């Protein structure tokens, strides 16, 4: 896998974001995670977390996996990096997302993320409290 450029257009919520990629606006859905919707418990904290991480980043990058790059809604499916730190992993590590939607062939970072969730669960953080 490799990282490619993008620039933030607008924060949306925990596991979605509007980015410019190859000069086109697109909504990205983060691979392998599920954040609460804004209206749910920890929804507002998830959105805050990614909003800060995304907006404060100097360099946003996207990393597609080996499988489908867009979902049925036209959302890009990627790992998103803020100044080299994966947002997807950071959310899981903080107990603000669950590992989820693990589909065969788009699951390169599964075990990295599961290791983060186990550590979040141990710390009884957020969702796991
Ligand atoms: C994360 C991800 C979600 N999806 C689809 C499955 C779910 O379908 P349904 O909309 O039919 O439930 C939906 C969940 O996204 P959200 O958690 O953003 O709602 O997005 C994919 O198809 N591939 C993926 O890698
Ligand atoms: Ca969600």
């Amino acid at each position: 896998l490799h990282k490619e450029p993008a620039t933030l257009i607008k924060a949306i919520d925990g596991d979605t974001v509007k980015l410019m990629y190859k000069g086109q606006p697109m909504t990205f859905r983060l691979l392998l995670v599920d954040t609460p919707e804004f209206n749910e418990k920890y929804g507002p904290e998830a959105s805050a977390f990614t909003k800060k991480m995304e907006e404060n980043a100097k360099k946003i990058e996207v990393e597609f996996d080996k499988g489908q790059r867009t979902d049925k809604y036209g959302r890009g499916l990627a790992y998103i990096y803020a100044d080299g730190k994966m947002v997807n992993e950071a959310l899981v590590r903080q107990g603000l997302a669950k590992v989820a939607y693990v589909y065969k062939g788009n699951n390169t970072h599964e075990q990295l993320l599961r290791k983060a969730e186990a550590q979040a669960k141990k710390e009884k953080l957020n969702i796991w409290s």
